[PDB]
């Protein structure tokens, strides 16, 4: 089996996306934020908090004749960005695309921390990474992709993000129409439960390309991309007025400069993202100060290929045996 889904931007600066899922019987669909980068699907439910529901389209489980309660199961998860959520869970049928898996643990939000509230337009979020880190205690849960992996045509989905605009998520096979060249795969570490591999190095606009390893996640959960401060710092000394700012917390620059691309390595291969990808926005409305899609991982703790890179090319998340990523231009 297949499936197919297109995802799409939740506002003018693609910031996250949001792709329709279908919850129980009859179908409930909630618009999900599919996340490479963690192993939970949640959801808003009839049983979050209603000071912490503003506009999301909720999961009710009694209203689902396929739903169960998973007696006993429940799950908290952090996010990178400090945001939270914490509930019980249900297993129910669960369709992305026209692919169904039944018995999904579907994660009943309780509780929400306010980045969540105060977006009404993400109900929840479908995670794929691997299922080593999925929180549901205490019998761990599997992941929508981990459940259908068996059934599909091939154990594989591949995410092809757009620019301001619509994208597709694909389940089961690579889509040979939808990229240009050939895919480059490269090696994946799943030691800390994510789609973790090595860039071989990169360039700033037109410059010389810097060979250098640079281990990292692709996470589609994640907004922009976050390199070594040796990296961001070059990129950002080539616009002019660019600096990092404590204030703000990250790197700005001036909204009437032109940015220029980066361009990273994937084995012998390139993905350029366009400098127009790397432009987030004034600060604040109606600012001169704009903030940069290229941002410092120190302190994080790892490097993050988040949307800014990821959305530049077209990406093969191959589940066989032995896990590889694959990279195409498109």
């Amino acid at each position: 089996s297949t499936g197919s889904a297109t995802t799409t931007p939740i506002d003018s600066l693609d910031d996250a996306y949001i792709t329709p899922v279908q919850i129980g019987t009859p179908a409930q669909t909630l618009n999900l934020d599919f996340d490479t980068g963690s192993s939970d699907l949640w959801v808003f439910s009839s049983e979050t908090t209603a000071s912490e529901v503003d506009g999301q389209t909720i999961y009710t489980p009694s209203k689902s004749t396929t739903a169960k309660l998973l007696s006993g199961a429940t799950w908290s998860i952090s996010y990178g960005d400090g945001s939270s959520s914490s509930g019980d869970v249900y297993t129910d049928t669960v369709s992305v695309g026209g692919l169904t898996v039944t018995g999904q643990a579907v994660e009943s939000a309780k509780k929400v921390s306010s980045s969540f509230t105060e977006d009404s337009t993400i109900d929840g979020l479908l995670g794929l990474a691997f299922s080593t880190l999925n929180t549901v205690s205490p019998t761990q849960q599997k992941t929508f992709f981990d459940n259908a992996k068996a059934s599909l045509d091939s154990p594989v989905f591949t995410a092809d993000l757009g620019y301001h605009a619509p994208g597709t998520y694909n389940f089961g096979f690579i889509d040979t129409t939808a990229y240009t060249g050939s895919i480059t795969y490269t090696a994946v570490s799943t030691k800390q439960g994510f789609w973790e591999w090595t860039s071989t190095g990169y360039a700033v606009g037109s410059g010389t390309f810097k060979s250098t390893s640079i281990d990292g996640i692709a996470d589609t959960g994640t907004t922009l991309l976050y390199l070594p401060a040796t990296v961001v710092s070059a990129y950002w000394a080539q616009v002019s007025g660019a600096k990092s700012s404590s204030s703000v917390g990250g790197y700005v620059f001036p909204c009437s400069a032109t940015l220029p691309s980066f361009t990273f390595g994937v084995g012998s291969a390139r993905i350029v993202i366009p400098g127009d990808y790397i432009d987030f926005g004034p600060i604040s409305t109606g600012s001169s100060s704009c903030f940069g899609g290229i941002q410092s991982s120190a302190g994080i703790g790892i490097n993050i290929f988040g949307d800014v890179a990821l959305k530049a090319a077209f990406v093969v998340f191959n589940g066989a045996t032995t896990p590889t990523l694959g990279f195409a231009s498109k």
